[PDB]
């Protein structure tokens, strides 16, 4: 049920659209919100995990959009635009997008996004 985790994530109003992909990014295991990659940006993404020099000069883009690379390690990547931003966060199977509009605070989407990561890992995704 990876649907429900991403219909449970806009549920909360604090992320209006969320994306769970494969850990190598070869396939959309769920989608909310209508978010949709351009064709080399899942790429980039799951590229930047393991090297974020990459990401950190072109830029990170979602949906055309380019955001600022506030964070990126082994785990976690911070997309920021101003008041509006993007978290992306990578499980032992998993990675999940996430985009948080400007009304909602940047603090309160990357919590919820982050303890569903924290609970697929801890139960082996």
């Amino acid at each position: 049920s990876w649907q429900a985790y991403t219909d449970n994530l806009i549920g909360t109003g604090k992320v209006d659209k969320a994306v769970i992909y494969s850990r190598a990014g070869d396939a959309v295991w769920a989608t909310s919100g209508g978010l949709s990659l351009q064709p080399n940006e899942i790429g980039e993404i799951v590229q930047g995990f393991d090297n974020p020099a990459g990401l950190q000069s072109n830029g990170l883009h979602i949906q055309g959009q380019k955001f600022m690379l506030l964070r990126a390690d082994d785990r976690s990547i911070y997309g920021r635009h101003d008041a509006e931003g993007v978290v992306c966060v990578r499980t032992k199977q998993t990675v999940i997008i996430a985009h948080y509009p400007p009304t909602v605070q940047a603090g309160e989407a990357t919590k919820i996004v982050e303890q569903l990561a924290d609970y697929l890992i801890g139960v082996q995704y």
